[PDB]
DNA sequence: CATCTG
DNA sequence: CAGATG
């Protein structure tokens, strides 16, 4: 957690490297595994030797722990951080829909900044293109203070257009904090479930109501249960608008409701934690199911959920209130 | 994993 | 359909 950080730190600064500008996934999932290992141990790593001795630890790595710890940097680290071609990719991704395989052919091309991103908007798809006009106003965090207005809104829409909708807007807003980085709503519907066949309008229905009151403001992606997008609060009394801000919403099998629900309010930990115990209260779980478990190996047959009470309830435990699911 | 491009 | 993004 610190005695061994600038290892960890620095591997995964190459890994990280591997997969983002090499196309280099075995290398990335290389660097990847030791940061993880050098990372669980317990002791002060005083060589790559000593490292070596570690699966995962290979020699290319150990050898630049050696490097490393025999000097404040390492090269290929510093070799990589000037690289204008390395650096490029780095920004053009942190754009909405730019991933790091765009990037390159950007690059290539000779896109390199948001200037030249606007220039040439035309190559960019919609979605690079929602995210190239809004970059700023995607990069501020949403405030608890929007983030309360915004769940308002949009709960009061749904209950509008259908009394028998449930939504909840998880994530860490969810816990508590104070504030989010986009929003997701969780939906469902009664008339939705496993074996139900589909209603593609419980999604879409939603959808609309929420542009008819025009705070989505733009479509990302738009499918049968998932729906990705743009929004804003409406400015007041004009002296004051809103940045843009991103959305999620999908749709869910009231019978699945409560899983996905627990699982993305988070926290991971909380999380692994719940289900790790949950495996020992002879239980397993996922972001869908609870079910009880077999001794054979395993076992399925999933468990019934009415709240987020019901599945604590099955491994026998405390019912958290969000505030508490940190960890 | 679910949508999108093409 | 493969491949990419989130
Ligand atoms: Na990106
Ligand atoms: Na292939």
């Amino acid at each position: 957690e610190t005695l061994n950080g600038g290892i960890t730190d620095m591997l995964t600064e190459l890994a990280n490297f591997e997969k983002n500008v090499s196309q280099a996934i075995h290398k990335y999932n290389a660097y990847r595994k030791a940061a993880s290992v050098i990372a669980k141990y317990p002791h002060k790593i005083k060589s790559g030797a000593e490292a070596k001795k570690l699966p995962g630890v290979g020699t290319k790595i150990a050898e630049k722990i050696d490097e490393f710890l025999a000097t404040g940097k390492l090269r290929k680290l510093e070799k990589i951080r000037q690289d204008d071609t390395s650096s490029s990719i780095n920004f053009l991704t942190r754009v909405s829909g730019i991933g790091p395989s765009a990037a390159r052919k950007f690059v290539d091309e000779g896109i390199k900044t948001l200037e030249d991103l606007r220039k040439n908007e035309d190559k960019l798809n919609h979605h690079q293109r929602i995210g190239l006009k809004y970059f700023g106003d995607f990069e501020k965090r949403i405030p608890r203070e929007e983030m309360l207005q915004m769940q308002d809104i949009v709960l009061n829409e749904v209950k509008k257009v259908d009394s028998e909708y449930i939504a909840t807007v998880c994530g860490s807003f969810r816990r508590g904090a104070e504030s989010s980085g986009d929003m997701d709503v969780l939906l469902t519907h009664p008339s939705f479930t496993s074996e139900s066949t589909k209603q593609p309008k419980l999604l879409h229905q939603v959808v609309e109501q929420l542009q008819k009151v025009h705070f989505i403001t733009d479509t990302l992606s738009k499918g049968e249960t998932k729906f990705m997008g743009v929004c804003q609060l409406p400015s007041k009394n004009d002296e004051k608008e809103y940045p843009h801000r991103r959305i999620d919403i999908r749709l869910i099998p009231k019978d699945q409701y409560y899983c996905g629900v627990l699982y993305f309010t988070g926290s991971d930990i909380f999380n692994k934690n719940m289900r790790a115990h949950a495996l020992e209260k002879g239980f397993t779980i996922n972001e869908y199911t609870i079910r009880p478990l077999g001794v054979t190996g395993v076992a399925g047959e999933p468990l019934p959920v009415d709240s987020e009470k019901d599945i604590f309830d099955y491994i026998q435990w405390k019912y958290r209130e969000p505030k508490d699911r940190s960890e």
